[PDB]
This record gives C-alpha cells, sequence and structure tokens, in this order.
C-alpha cells in the first residue's frame, strides 16, 4: 500500500425520516478496528448534503497510484430505477435524487483511479483500479447489546473478520455467509458484492517505505492536525470556586466537554459549572446540554472513561463550526444561609477542535 486512508460516516439522526441506531457503534468500532490496520481514519456522524459531497470528493481525491482507500456508509439508503443513494440527514420527505448521493457516480469516479485497493461498503436501511464493492440492506435490523448499545447485522459479522490476514473478497463472502446462517437475514438478499480484483489484496497489507515515500508523512502530519483536542483548562471565579473544563473525542466531528468543581469554598455549600451560549451553527439545544452522566446526551462510547461527577455536553456538528469554539462558562453558586442563586460567567476560547480546524 502507498497509504491506507478510510473515510466512514453513519447518518443517524434525520429531519424528516426515522431516525436510526446502528450507525453509531458500528462507525466507532470499524474506526477502531481500521486504526489497528494502520489506516488513516476520518468518522463523521450525521452529515447533511453539502457535508457529505465535499467529505467524498476529498476522500476521492486522496485517491493516487498505490493507495489503499475505504469508503463505509451506514445510514437511510434508496433505490431509484437501477440507481442507488446515500441519504443525508437533511434530506426532505419524499426522498428524491438531487438531495442524495448517487452511488453509481462514486463507483464511477473510483473506476478512473489507480488505486492499489478500494473497498466501498454500503450498510442502508432501504487498466484496474481494484474496487470491492459490499452493499448490505440489513440496516431497522440491528441487535441490542449487554451493554444496551446497538450494532447492526452486518458490523456484527464484520467486527469479527476485519482484522484477518485474508484476500478482502473472502473475507466478505464469509461475512455474506454468517448473515446467510443469521437467522434476520437467512434466505435474503442482505449483502451483495462486487468485484474488479485481480490481485490477491488485504486490508492487512503494509505501507511502503517512508525511507523513500514521503507522501505518508505529509498525510499523517494532515490527518494529526484534524484531530486536535483543546487542552484541560482551569478557570478561577470571583468568589473562589475553580472550574475545570475537559474534552473528549467520540468521532472527527463529535466531541464531548465536561465541566467539574475543582475548589469549592467552604462558604459556598452548592455550585455547578454550565457551558452555555455556544455558537449558532453548532445547533446545539440546552435541554440536550450539561447533563449529569455523558449517556444523557447521548454518548455511550466513553463514558466510564470520562471523572465522575461532572456535567457532561456533546458537540455532534463539529464541521459547520466556522469560526472559533467560543462559549460561555455560567457558575450558578449558593451560598448555605443565602436567599437564592448567585450567578457569574465567564467566555472560553477554545479555538476550531478535530475537523473544524480543517
Ligand atoms: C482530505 O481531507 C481529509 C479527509 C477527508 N476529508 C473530509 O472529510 N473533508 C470534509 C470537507 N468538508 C466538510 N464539510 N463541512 C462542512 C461542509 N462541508 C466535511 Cl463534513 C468533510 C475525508 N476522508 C479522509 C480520509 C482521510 Cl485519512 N482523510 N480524509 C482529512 C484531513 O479530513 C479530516
Amino acid at each position: 500500500a502507498k497509504d491506507k486512508v478510510a473515510l466512514l460516516i453513519g447518518n443517524m439522526n434525520y429531519r424528516e425520516h426515522p431516525k436510526l441506531k446502528a450507525p453509531l457503534v458500528d462507525v466507532y468500532e470499524l474506526t477502531n478496528l481500521l486504526r489497528q490496520l494502520d489506516f488513516k481514519v476520518v468518522s463523521l456522524l450525521d452529515l447533511t448534503e453539502y457535508e457529505m459531497r465535499n467529505a467524498v470528493d476529498e476522500f476521492l481525491l486522496l485517491l493516487d497510484k498505490g493507495v489503499y482507500g475505504l469508503l463505509y456508509y451506514a445510514g437511510h439508503g434508496y433505490e431509484n430505477f437501477g440507481n442507488s443513494f446515500m441519504v443525508p440527514v437533511d434530506a426532505p420527505n419524499p426522498y428524491r435524487s438531487e438531495n442524495c448521493l448517487c452511488v453509481q457516480n462514486i463507483l464511477k469516479l473510483m473506476q478512473e483511479k489507480e488505486t492499489g485497493l478500494n473497498v466501498f461498503l454500503l450498510d442502508m436501511c432501504r487498466v484496474t483500479a481494484n474496487i470491492v464493492f459490499g452493499y448490505a440492506t440489513c440496516q431497522e435490523a440491528f441487535e441490542i447489546q449487554h451493554s444496551g448499545l446497538a450494532n447492526g447485522i452486518f458490523m456484527k459479522f464484520l467486527k469479527d473478520r476485519l482484522l484477518e490476514d485474508k484476500k478482502i473478497t473472502v473475507l466478505l463472502d464469509e461475512v455474506a455467509e454468517d448473515m446467510g446462517k443469521c437467522h434476520l437475514t437467512k434466505g435474503k438478499q442482505a449483502l451483495e458484492i462486487r468485484s474488479s480484483l485481480s490481485e490477491k489484496r488485504a486490508l492487512t497489507d503494509p505501507i511502503q517505505g517512508t525511507e523513500y515515500s514521503a507522501e505518508s508523512l505529509v498525510r499523517n502530519l494532515q490527518w494529526a492536525k484534524a484531530h486536535e483536542l483543546p487542552e484541560s483548562m482551569c478557570l478561577k471565579f470571583d468568589c473562589g470556586v475553580q472550574i475545570q473544563l475537559g474534552f473528549a473525542a467520540e468521532f472527527s466531528n463529535v466531541m464531548i466537554i465536561y465541566t467539574s468543581i475543582v475548589y469549592k469554598p467552604p462558604e459556598i455549600i452548592m455550585c455547578d459549572a454550565y457551558v452555555t451560549d455556544f455558537p449558532l451553527d453548532l445547533d446545539i439545544d440546552p435541554k440536550d446540554a450539561n447533563k449529569g452522566t455523558p449517556e444523557e446526551t447521548g454518548s455511550y462510547l466513553v463514558s466510564k472513561d470520562l471523572p465522575k461527577h461532572c456535567l457532561y455536553t456533546r458537540l455532534s456538528s463539529l464541521q459547520k463550526l466556522k469560526e472559533h469554539l467560543v462559549f460561555t462558562v455560567c457558575l450558578s453558586y449558593q451560598y448555605s444561609g443565602l436567599e437564592d442563586t448567585v450567578e457569574d460567567k465567564q467566555e472560553v476560547n477554545v479555538g476550531k477542535p478535530l475537523i473544524a480546524k480543517l
């Protein structure tokens, strides 16, 4: 492999269509599995049409001679007269092609590349380019785990075979057999595999030497800067209360913010630091921010990974941020024998985190 580059899109929260649950776990777990295989992974949740189109265009552009690419989409799919389409979260009801991404157009652009390997996997709820196309239609079918999280049928079987040092086409055929044995998808057309692979190529194949090929190092630096998290900060308030702001990442466009009281003077009986007044573009609803647990924000991956007794806020639209992430830390405090709640607030700039750097 000249390089190993992957783009994973998972669409769950649809405006005019039924919401999905499985993409979250699927995208997250496939990201980890591909990271283990030395892929530079971009993982994005809930993308609009324009966001999808730009992400796909940028991923396609990386597909230079000998590069190993992998594109995964989990979400609603649409079929109209032999063509399949990927449905963005902002798509109107009923479905219409102009609002969707045509799969056949992507395949056509992939066909022009001189990639060492190009794996295009769809997990939808309805000279050679070495393209392996997997098209799963059992996505809303999912299984509930002992964790309480929803895992997709396709991903359940894919997770178990991805790390195998075997030709990708052989790997995917075993996944199709597993689904065929699975009682939910038994005698049904759940996975279609299309392949134009003339060479024994696997996702486990090594990346070309950095002592002569510097494009992997350049793309590694460019990937790294798109995954930068703000360093944790401490804010001091006039009353004497010291607050810590902590940051965790779930996906390339999803960040969890948490606040905790590091010092509370004896005179203050009860205090809480609430993060508010986020940029409009991010579309955060205050009724889904400052939660007592990360689970209540929709963050189930990174859960006992975070400090206890904090307030948690999930920023899942970082790709929409077109300025610095400037928000307010509002402190609400109470003196034991005093009338009510005293409020104090200070603005914070955490720059352009993660995908917002690009
Ligand atoms: C070329 O850039 C890299 C890249 C991708 N680029 C994007 O996703 N671009 C993107 C552009 N615009 C938007 N968008 N925001 C608002 C409106 N449109 C969005 Cl959601 C995404 C996609 N796939 C991979 C895989 C690897 Cl490795 N890198 N890579 C990387 C450095 O990106 C992290």
